[PDB]
């Protein structure tokens, strides 16, 4: 169930992107290739539908988790806004999640991580206008800085560029 009376899929779309930008797995890849198909965004579905999970991770990891020098495109709106991970962004993120009375029940990751902010916007898309450019300086970084992921990374920009 997604809605039988209001035209169309932004929220749905957002959740896809949030999925597209976590560390991947059989399940996430499942859900995504599915949201993808449901919301009908198509090429972005095959692209997903047909990749070697092992390798997918690996890029993910080369891109976001491990420090080659430092991580390529650290997926935090602190690194991007402020320089380090775990900064004012993070307090602000979190502040607002709680302002929206969402309960951030999460462990591994700071609240200012993209994948999260996305789940959040997929619930309150009003506020995209806000979280956008960060969602973007990012979007480009990934688009330039590496290959499997790039597709999405563009598609994403392409997305919020509309």
């Amino acid at each position: 169930r997604e809605n039988l009376y209001f035209q169309g899929h932004m929220r749905e779309h957002l959740k896809l992107f949030s999925l597209i930008f976590s560390y991947p797995d059989e399940d996430k890849l499942g859900k995504a290739i599915a949201l993808a198909e449901g919301i009908g965004l198509t090429e972005i579905a095959q692209t997903l539908k047909q990749v070697d999970i092992e390798a997918l991770q690996v890029e993910y990891t080369s891109l976001f988790i491990s420090s080659h020098p430092s991580v390529p495109c650290p997926p935090y709106q602190s690194y991007f806004e402020e320089g380090s991970v775990y900064g004012k962004a993070s307090l602000r993120a979190a502040e607002l999640y709680s302002k929206y009375g969402l309960n951030y029940v999460y462990e591994s990751e700071p609240p200012d991580h993209i994948s999260v902010e996305l789940e959040f916007l997929s619930m309150n898309p009003e506020l995209l206008s806000d979280f956008r450019d960060w969602f973007l300086e990012f979007a480009k970084c990934v688009e330039e800085k590496s290959e499997i992921y790039a597709t999405f990374a563009r598609a994403f920009r392409k997305f919020l560029e509309k």
